[PDB]
């Protein structure tokens, strides 16, 4: 009955401690799991939970070939208590999508879920466990969103989208709802900038994002929305790259408002302002989804800074990564008069990488705290390849 | 603690989002999934449920031998939460049941399952969790319901009944329940006319029914019903058939009082008045149970038009439909000062089509919205045949 | 909050009409089910569950070896809702039980689950989820009570419990507790007479029971306990034998104080007083635990009557039966001004009368009705023998 | 919204009657059920659960290859319902952890996972469903805690840490927490002491524990902590010995201040205090993991008395024991005016005693009851080997 302000100041964290880890693979190998990708979390006052996407498909099972396309008509949003499995007899369902966000405003939970061709999608918007209202694909080239948790500030919802090339010029777009409802739009001006997957969070009552340049981009773009739906619009400061594939530290100098690195393709990734400084989340290769370290750039945020004060390792590079992204705790869990900046980190099992039929991903996430804390590989940890693979 | 109105209007929609796809049939390759008929939804304020019919066994189970009879000593009625799978361990009981009609007064669940022999069979009315009415077959012949969402206005719920030959004249009565108890009951006088399978929603206070003739007629019956238990029956008007099978467009004239076609058998469909237009659903192949389309027709609730309008693809052509009934999203989850129409699509897999034992069905949810959507096809998607048709 | 009154009088029923039906062990075939015996029926304000005992072991499972001894230190009492098959994964855990009763007083629900050592058994009371009170064997011989719903009336609730042999003299007391302590004991005086597994019900302020005579009675002894426990003890008046083995009707002479039909053994049944008439539950066959009717006796609750005035097959003779119990629907549910009479019949499936290398059971559960219900058969069903049998 | 007091007297006991039992290892056989050790129970003011640790690995699957490490990555705190077994479509998540303690304060749940190197592991505080604080090792040395319930009295939760040799001089720390919050920690002063896995349970308004000895104790140390963290801190009077392995009561002198027995290792225990009386758990067998029996010795509490006046037996010496641990009935549940003293006892099953690959646990849980209960063997059931094994 009562909005998130989600107004206040993220909290200054000097690490990341664990908060749950999912072992869907390995509970797999036995149990009834979907296959899946994107393990991304966002939390409502009561509970943070795990959202998914699926195919219909359980590991273990022929379904699982890996042959059927991102985008099926098979693809469904699902999710589950954060820690749990993506498990059929745990699994709540929300949304038919092969490309998602997902928040709670406080009274109930907001998806969106995008389906349907790649020449006119369409975005359902659900709240409240029905949809509610839509968005059509307004240039006709895979109209795609976040894949991590929205944000919702003082009742209204905010979210990135993206239609056009995937590795040339596209267009953005901001959104805003207020229950399920669309409420207003705003065309994000970026000629030479390519934004995919952003990784959001709210600080200081604005949403703050980090996402993907998949054009030319090896530092991510930083978007920052007002409520008035203006916005501030570049990259991230840091002169320290941390899309994959990227070049080395080194070779490197960094801008707020323009791609540099010069190379294509890219993952989704995230990044925590603090104050000026910068928590940038990264692959250990620079070439490759392994490993997952956590780095703060004093003045990362403002200045195209090299000063490396901070490094957390949480997957090292003997293991498989993936996506990752941000959310939040709500007030009224953390007990906190600061907004905990917390991140999950996909790590993706079979294809391409080992010799498997199917692709599957679970999950590490961590949420920030008052002290630094001491590296290790919380890595998936299955044991490859299957039965079903032989 | 409060009944739902639902005295609203529907709202005028242009066209249907996808709601919720389970993939129970993909899904219970590997899982344990009911083998079932007619995914029906119907919704209480706080969310919509699948129904669905059982036979104890589950998909991939020797069980699932489909020589058993529809109306065997073992069918169930259950639910789950719309987009999960008919899956054991998420599964709500109902009612014993071969045939079915379930809604929400808006206070609790009220289900209606028929068993027993064809020639007095029993319609146990259950109301929050218990048995609470019955009715026994007046005619001594297969006592038989909805298959879908029965109507809620103002605490007081009607549902529609037949009891007689599946193809020739048969009975048919409109009952009347509040909490789970008979209040009233109503002959329809149908001479000519055949009443089987009505897809029902609220209108204006009234109860619109769209349902199957499997006597003589390729277009479907409508009968409107007052709270009194006074109606109006009859043919609905549109030039168009949509029933299956049928004829060819070109060679049908329309009526709104009478059967036209002649054609015997049918398929259980629906219909959304918008205003003296209609949406009207049916499978794309005029002989077999493949594609699902949803055409609107101007004038087409009150006149023999032939004026479309509109059309959306839900299914193609090269996959496999089956039974699509009606309901509405209670304006206490939509936000709406309208009712929005909505429909599920049901999805048959198996005997006879294919060279399996089984045959079981999934389902494909859309709700009607303010906008054009695009054509795609939602299919089941499970690869036949299964391991133990082998 | 509030104690469920169950001080009305039993509703006057004409038939009784299916409930639900869970189809266990045809799902068990392939899905995660519990091994049991005895699904008995109880119900709170809000629902009706399903209790039942288990072994630790799954249909399917080499663990459902037979061999293990009923009163095994593996045997627990769970519970799922009415409908709902006895599957882990939605089974509540209720007490460590090889015998067992269950009843809500309308705040909580109140278990007694019995299990050590025949020698000295200890039945242990659970109210609310935790051990409240205790029971020792009074006598050293097998303490064991009820396998069917207690009662309770006004927030007090009664039990019946027996100690000593099953084929002779045994002693037997009726327990009566508030909020799973024990607040009152008597004992039965029944020289000559045998009280096993007692079937009772509210009715009028009282608890009426309908048990099994092991020693020489093929008609069921009647214990009528008022809330300060002077009772009043003989045997069902008809003079149609319900127990079984039992011998023809034409050679019984009924008795409202004595045992009749000097046979061994029994079977747990049931038994609903309608004013002076009685409803009798009884399977078909005189000799084996095979079909199920439920007879109505005009007044034979008070007289040695012989007069059938209304009979109803649920389970045809083709078809296993096994124990049946009576349960009442709270008025909270029905919305009657009287207490609906219930009961449950078990359906056993395996040893010794199939090869197999187990044995289990499913339910069919049956409401009393205004109107005359047609017979059928709603058998288990199940395929025999099973995977694990070969 | 209300905190448990817990400043009551434990109940004084006779005896002890069976809680419940989860049979999860036979149910494994089949069904999907985590591997699991150490399933400790902790009571909230409305039910009582059992959390355990997980390798993400089920029974009967290669992953539960018991090769991998206790302190592996993948280890998780899980827990379920009281009864119900370790299976994964009824698990919560609580927390990353290879050694764990929880308990309840009377609003939420709180729980402490330790996971990381052992060089320098991180405790990772979780209330009401999120990470709160944090404790880093403070001795480099695999931190660790209770792996049994904790003590909360009055909103202010207490626990007991060990950092350093596990067959040497450690260094032990008792925190305090409210709302997941640091407030307090004392560092304990017990040169010579051993202190791992504390048992701990309220009485009279302090936190009182009994611990195991790893390095040359065959009785218990017990400390006992008042909420300004001070304390006193022993070993358990009595002048029998109740670790394992130990060796017989005719060869041990007790004491209240110092180690007796001179013998390494041991095995998590408990006791509860009678005014100065105890009752004691301990195995059967003086040398291995096998039976459990509790024994009442008077004035041993206080006394270094041998006067042993109660014995009940559990687990017979036929069968495998295991870790053992207290907690203790809120008032709100027992309905009582005093702290029901209970346990459990884990039962382990496979390596290495037995020839499997796996190694897992399952529980029988007891509650003190005013009456002496006879002896019985509630063991684990299981048959061993499983089809992983072959
Ligand atoms: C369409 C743009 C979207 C976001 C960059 O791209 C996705 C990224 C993916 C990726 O980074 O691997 C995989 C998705 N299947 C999709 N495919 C491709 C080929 O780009
Ligand atoms: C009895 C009338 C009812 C509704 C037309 O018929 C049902 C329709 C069905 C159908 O349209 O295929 C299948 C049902 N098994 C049932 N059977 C037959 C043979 O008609
Ligand atoms: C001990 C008395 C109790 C109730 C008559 O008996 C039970 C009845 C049973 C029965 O009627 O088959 C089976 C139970 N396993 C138990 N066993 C025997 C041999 O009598
Ligand atoms: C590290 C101290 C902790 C508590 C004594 O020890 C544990 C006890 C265990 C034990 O008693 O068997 C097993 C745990 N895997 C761990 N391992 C060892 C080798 O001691
Ligand atoms: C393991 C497996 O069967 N993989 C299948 C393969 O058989 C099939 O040839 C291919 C498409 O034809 O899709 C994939
Ligand atoms: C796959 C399978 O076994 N199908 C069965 C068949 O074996 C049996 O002959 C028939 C009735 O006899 O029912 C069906
Ligand atoms: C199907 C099966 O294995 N049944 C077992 C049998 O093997 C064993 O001999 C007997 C006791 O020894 O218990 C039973
Ligand atoms: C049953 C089984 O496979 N156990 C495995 C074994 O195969 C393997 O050799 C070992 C490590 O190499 O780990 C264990
Ligand atoms: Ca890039
Ligand atoms: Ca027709
Ligand atoms: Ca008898
Ligand atoms: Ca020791």
């Amino acid at each position: 009955g009562t909005y998130m302000n989600n107004t206040e100041a993220i909290c200054d964290v000097k690490g990341f401690a664990p908060f749950s880890k999912d072992n869907g693979i390995r509970i797999g190998s036995r149990g009834h799991i979907f296959v899946i990708r994107e393990p991304f979390v966002s939390c409502s006052p009561i509970e943070c939970r795990t959202f998914f996407l699926t195919q219909g498909s359980l590991l273990n099972d022929k379904h699982s070939n890996g042959t059927v396309k991102d985008r099926s008509p098979f693809r469904t949003l699902m999710s589950v208590k954060v820690g749990q499995s993506p498990n059929v007899y745990q699994a709540r369902f929300e949304a038919v999508a092969w490309s998602a966000t997902a928040c709670h405003d406080g009274k109930k939970w907001m998806t969106v879920g995008v389906t349907g061709p790649d020449s006119k999608a369409v975005a359902v918007i659900h709240y409240g466990g029905v949809p509610t209202d839509v968005i059509n694909s307004w240039a006709g080239d895979i109209l795609r969103t976040q894949e991590s948790s929205c944000t919702c500030i003082q009742g209204d919802c905010y979210w990135v989208m993206t239609d056009g090339p995937a590795n040339r010029q596209a267009q953005y777009r901001i959104y805003k709802a207020n229950q399920g409802r669309i409420i207003g739009q705003a065309d994000i001006s970026f000629n030479g900038g390519h934004i995919e997957e952003c990784s959001c969070y709210p600080n200081d009552g604005k949403v703050e994002c980090v996402c993907r340049d998949n054009w030319t981009g090896t530092n991510r773009p930083v978007l920052v929305i007002s409520p008035d739906l203006s916005y501030r619009v570049g990259y991230l400061c840091a002169g320290i790259p941390s899309d994959t594939p990227r070049g080395e530290d080194a070779q490197f100098t960094g801008s707020c408002t323009s791609p540099m690195g010069n190379q294509g393709y890219g993952v989704k990734g995230f990044g925590f302002r603090q104050g000026t400084d910068v928590w940038m989340g990264r692959t250990i290769s620079r070439t490759s989804r392994s490993g997952f370290e956590i780095l703060r750039i004093k003045n990362g945020w403002t200045q195209t800074s090299k000063e490396q004060v901070r490094k957390q390792v949480v997957v090292d590079n003997l293991n498989w990564s993936g996506y990752s992204g941000s959310f939040t705790l709500p007030v009224e869990l953390s007990g906190k008069d600061c907004l905990v900046p917390c991140f999950w980190v996909e790590m993706i099992r079979g294809k391409p990488e080992e010799k498997t039929i199917w692709t599957s991903s679970s999950s590490i996430v961590m949420c920030g705290v008052d002290y630094e804390i001491a590296d290790w590989s919380w890595h998936d940890g299955a044991i490859l390849p299957f039965d079903i693979d032989k």
